[PDB]
DNA sequence: TTTTTTTT
């Protein structure tokens, strides 16, 4: 009997894989019976144990297979062909739609029976993120809404404020929840032009601490960068498009992505300080960083670094309907476990602690 | 039985579609039983459910071909070949013509029942095109002669103003109406070769924003571009074949296609000011600035850049006779439809607001 | 007949085999009988007289194949999977325990009765390693654990003292140990994105011999390491993704691997000091310059360098238990060995004798 | 009836041909028969006439084949892959033991039956290398020994001289004898990482006549090299891994092979000065050069940098018992040619000529 | 039936043909009947009408197969490994004997019964050029030894005079004797450093205008001759051989070929003077000029430009046992062919009116 | 494999 190249391309598609080694290395451990397979007894990775019974006996023919590497690499190809389709065609709210959904399967998983987290450990997170600025909630809804929409102008936002002030932790927790890029302008003038190539397809981007020039008067080291996004203006704007270049490619053309900026206390001109929707400053606070020593945990597995504990932000404070119709059935149950889960005093004595700068457990 | 190469090669001819992976991607939402085709029953994309009723048998058999790949290259090899083929052999009026055939085709959806749009939006679109320059109707129908004859050393047309003047804005619309490139010079000698090789087989192209030197005296920024103009004298002159380059790709042969420069008040040689055809100037004014804050749905919807907003402004002006004969039929039931959903004081109206700063619809 | 390729696949994997021409040459060594074969009566190769019998018949039936590579590079494609699988896949703690495993199998060969090592002069290697640090198993007991947990802020160790002071050896023999690069740091600011790229997948890096600025009051030649690292606090802290760069390449974003410091007695500036868990600082000392001038087999045989020598200090000082509970067999059966193969006296004897400077043998 | 690609496979072997056109021309000779092979009658090649009547049936259907250089490259790929196996497995003393037999094979048919060459023209050769430095052999034992064990610091020796002192000369010889390169350290020291690359893999290797970095003070060109090597120390000590790179290639790391400097007479620091074990300095001398100018047959065959007369020379010098352990047999078999062929004073003789300048043979 | 692969490889063979394109060009020539062939009529080209007849019915069949340039693919590469198994193996006189015969064999046919020109006129070529320098017969019969021999530092001359001294014309006419190529020196030596590659496998190779600083006094740039020769010393002297670029296919060490250099008379250094064991110098005079003024088929014919004409000269002045020895029969041949048809004295009056720049012809 | 990117 012959393989079925059909069901390599199912799991290729439902596994999300697009590496060929991977798909490659993957199948292939399905060809040992199932029925003992350890890491299937163990449940140690879904990718596997939710699928080693179903393809047991076309991985055994696959084992024998001479075509073992053209098989995988039409079935990849299929994944990367659907990753086209959907960029040309799905709404900005379907592509983030479709994007919860995969954190909501993670968060499945990870507080699951067999999951290692505590919800807990990462709720207390959400009350030092819910700390870290005045409505903080409202804060993230507001950015979401703005690249849903990504209305010419009214694009990008900035960050400002001293080293260690948290702006970074924020943005990666952001460009985890979106999906996207950070890219780097402090560059000299000719690099550049494939830094920008790293935007291409990408939902959001965040620039890097961006150095500005003159204030290494208040310390703070000179640099190009400033002067390179005065000179991007219809990057930010986003009224037209542009054409974006990677190596050993030709260029591709396309409207830029909306995004962050991040920088220390530099001087910004006021050509640039207009293409800014909102700035929010960051400050140092000595009750955050008390509370972090005695709660160590959430830096030790990076909990307030993570997409994870923002959505479950959104979750706890935001009403159902600002969701995406569908997903909406999805999140009426998560807001269902967390209420078993915490009383609000439980919550409320949490945020308490926090602002007592004492670990936040008690 | 066998898949049916020719049904895929048709498929892509009528769409048009020249990625390998894009058309790969449609051709595989077809093989899912046509009759419960939700993107059908929604209507959400013409490119699918025009066809999927015809294509399902074939796309069956074609999802268990071993050979996928292969079967899409030759598709898309008859979707370029075709392409080479009228870029040899039509009149550039048979080149316009078509294209704007293209357009027409949009706005019947823009317009028609799935009616996205709204065409008094875009109409009003046009009243601030109409202001943003003098005799702008005309001024567009000078430039689509000029391309159409392309007279060498006669093909070139000059835009600068100060910044927020509105140049990129009616660059953008002039090569959405007509297709074509837009290309930077501003760059050190070695990349221009990579770079002009992207006007390969192009109808326009723009170079946005040509840096001069000694501008400071204006308060611009100072580099390469108009010393690098004044090299590539040959390429503006259209008057002899000239030989393009791509990445891991040999030299192509061709006059370089006429086009669009745009730049600040830099001064300017006058051995390049002698090149150009035509100058002119661009100014802010207030009422328009005014008038737009107002009216802020033409920037989210991006209708002044648009390609369609040009076309509706010349079918509203133009006489029938200056339209190429084959479409005249069109323009025709086009020019009704617009009699019968404006009169002219509605139109009188919303320029009158614009000139007095209003938003435009009241 | 046929050939199977299932069976050159088995030995690709078993042997570990990643070049396809490494794979090539040895598995045609079987088609000559083995019940001759003086590369198995010698002994002189595991890789070659452990599967030599077992191949024979399927190796015969090769070496009349027309299409010989095809077979070989199927089968190496198999081996780099397995190695992708396991990258995205096993804990810090499996990969430390395969590493071991893997040095525990070459010793196993070592001290085997082939015998190509003496354990007695290999024992001398870990006396006067242990005496080149105060509690030298403790500290890398705890180095390994640190790697193995990577605790974000909590990563990174320091190493000073004055050149030939053995922080290279160290540092050697650790890499040695888990498997990592080194890099280099004194670079312009532009080319360290490239020299960063090494760091892609790695378990450890060493940034060696970072030079300061103004050491060379005390000849100490300076330059642009420290204010290289000085900015790279992001990639040190590793609380968050970053892009790493390689030639010809798009960048890869990933958490960025621990490592350790090395330099002369420049100053630092406190914001770098303070990313560092721990210093440990290495003076020169008389009797080990004179132990090993008397020695000198240590370095003839590279053995101080080696890890080899750091997993017999741990395996000779460090309780069972310790150790990852797989490999507690192995660490069984060896200290067994090693006890019955030495007295405690010869050890206390051979660290007195280090202790003197003399020949540690004598 | 078909071709047998194993005959050929064997041949390839036999030859130890590793270029797909060499073995594809020659192994089309054997098509016409042997029997008035004129090749074969005249005795021309012994790569031919060895094996053309076996091969012959063979190949007349390789002539007829249509697959002829797939046939070729697999049998290439079956000596490059011997290559590969050998190059890892075995240590470098039977490295040199292989080499030494390659150069006995071919003085056994250089001064063979077909009489091509005397051993009195290199004999004479061996009396100006045995004049040109003293105790001439043993220098050279000294080295090959030395170059053999590897042991770390004690890797390198340095040539000094003038122009025309001959290190080039001797180093030449030497690197005939044992494989291996030599490298321009006066390269600028950004673009000499892209040289360090040839070192890959090299048994040995030779740095060019280190340039005083400010040498010009002597009244010789500056050049990087002493700049180079007295910072980049370990590459010549050798006790640790270092990370070696080529132009658009990957980074590899080896330890850094052993070798020689050379140098004509720079100033030198005393970092560079650590690294040798030998730092000999030698002259132009006038008899050696009036010996050449009257002992022109020496150059006429190059015979004064062929490592062939350092084999020679050894030979005749070293006892049998020096040289690995089963070709001392071979030893023997030449020291009877040798001992008997000249006496010690005709051998005598020639040194006593070159020592006068006078030509070497009378 | 089927197309023979062998004919089409004996046609190859025959032709010596080598490029693919030219020999499937040539070979559908033959799908006509022959016997109505016009250019057999016309007996247009030898390559054609000796072998139109012969291959007709195997080329009617290649006519139509599927996989033509497969076919000529397998042949042309059965002519480069003819040349590769030559160029190791041939001694450098027996590699010199073919080319004269190739020479040889068309003098046969443009003198032939084709008659296509006629040795009058070369005749007076020979006369024309033996003028140009003294014994100009003599000089070339040591070039031709010394590169025969290619004895070391003995392989390398320098021609010097102004412009027009026709030291391009006496390069010309040698490369053609030998089948050479060419290079030129004058460059920064990266871009040098690739082209070099072209040396391969060459008996002969030239540079034009060695130059540099020793001209800038009469204010003719510095090519970079100078500048590099003096490094590249080794090339000249041969003493030792190198390995040398290409594209595709694996770098090929050899000796450098042995060539000549030439200048428009700048100066030299003493170090690189030693290369050019000869050096000779060239200068216009008028009646020379005025003979080609008069005898302009010299130039138009190309004739004292070629290597066919030192052929000539060489067959005239030189005696039969000066040349290679088994070609002397046809050497024989010709010098009766000559003096049956010229006079001494014709040919003496002829290069007195060379000499008093009179057309040749009377 | 080159090429473009590296490399400069
Ligand atoms: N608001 C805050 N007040 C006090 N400490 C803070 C605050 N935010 C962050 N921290 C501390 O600073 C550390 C680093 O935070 P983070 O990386 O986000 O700072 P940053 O200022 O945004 O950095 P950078 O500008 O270097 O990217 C945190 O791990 C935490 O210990
Ligand atoms: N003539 C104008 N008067 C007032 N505002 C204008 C005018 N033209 C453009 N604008 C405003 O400035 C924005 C920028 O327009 P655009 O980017 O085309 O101008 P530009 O700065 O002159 O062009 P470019 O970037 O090509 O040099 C427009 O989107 C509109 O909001
Ligand atoms: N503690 C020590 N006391 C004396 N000699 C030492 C000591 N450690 C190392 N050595 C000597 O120094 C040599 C070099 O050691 P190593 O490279 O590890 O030193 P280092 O301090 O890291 O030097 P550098 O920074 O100059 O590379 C060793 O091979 C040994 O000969
Ligand atoms: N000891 C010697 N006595 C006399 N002549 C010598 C001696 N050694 C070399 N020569 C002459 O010098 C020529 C160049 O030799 P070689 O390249 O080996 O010298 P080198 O000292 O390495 O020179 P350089 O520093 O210029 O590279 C030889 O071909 C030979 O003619
Ligand atoms: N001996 C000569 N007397 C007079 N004119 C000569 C002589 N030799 C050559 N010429 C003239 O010089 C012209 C060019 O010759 P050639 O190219 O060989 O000169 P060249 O010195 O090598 O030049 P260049 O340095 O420019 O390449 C010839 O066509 C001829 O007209």
């Amino acid at each position: 009997k012959q393989v079925s190249w059909k069901l390599v391309t199912e799991y290729a598609m439902e596994t999300k894989c697009d590496d060929v080694l991977l798909l490659l290395g993957m199948y292939l451990e399905f060809q040992y019976s199932f029925e003992m397979c350890l890491k299937c007894i163990k449940k140690e990775q879904p990718s596997h144990y939710k699928y080693h019974e179903k393809h047991y006996a076309n991985a055994a023919i696959f084992a024998d297979s001479k075509n073992q590497k053209t098989i995988c690499q039409q079935a990849v190809d299929t994944v990367l062909a659907k990753k086209r389709v959907d960029s040309l065609q799905l709404t900005r709210e379907q592509m983030l739609t479709n994007r919860f959904n995969d954190l909501l399967d993670r968060m499945d998983i990870m507080f699951g029976s067999t999951g290692s987290a505590d919800i807990e450990e990462w709720m207390a997170g959400v009350a030092w993120l819910h700390c870290l600025l005045p409505k903080m909630d409202s804060v993230v809804y507001d950015f979401l809404k703005c690249m849903v929409y990504n209305i010419p102008k009214k694009r990008y936002w900035l960050f400002k404020g001293p080293i260690d002030s948290g702006k970074t932790t924020l943005a990666a927790a952001l460009l985890e929840l979106c999906g996207g890029k950070a890219l780097n302008v402090n560059l000299p003038l000719d690099r550049l032009n494939f830094e920008l190539g790293v935007a291409i397809d990408q939902f959001l981007v965040v620039f890097e601490d961006v150095k500005g020039t003159g204030g290494e008067s208040r310390d703070l080291p000179s640099g190009q960068g400033i002067n390179n996004l005065d000179n991007l203006r219809d990057y930010l704007d986003g009224s037209v498009k542009v054409n974006l270049e990677k190596k050993h490619l030709n260029k591709r053309t396309q409207i830029f992505p909306p995004g962050i900026v991040t920088m220390n206390e530099y001087s910004v001109p006021k050509t640039l300080q207009a293409r800014f929707v909102k700035q929010i400053d960051f400050r140092p606070k000595d009750y955050l960083k008390h509370c972090l020593e005695r709660s160590e945990f959430l830096l030790e597995k990076r909990i307030i670094q993570s997409g994870i504990a923002l959505l479950l932000m959104l979750i706890w404070y935001r009403p159902v309907a600002e969701f995406a119709q569908s997903i909406q059935s999805r999140i009426v149950e998560w807001k269902e476990r967390l209420d078993k889960e915490f009383s609000l005093s439980v919550y409320q004595k949490m945020k308490f602690n926090v602002a007592m700068g004492i670990g936040v457990l008690d």
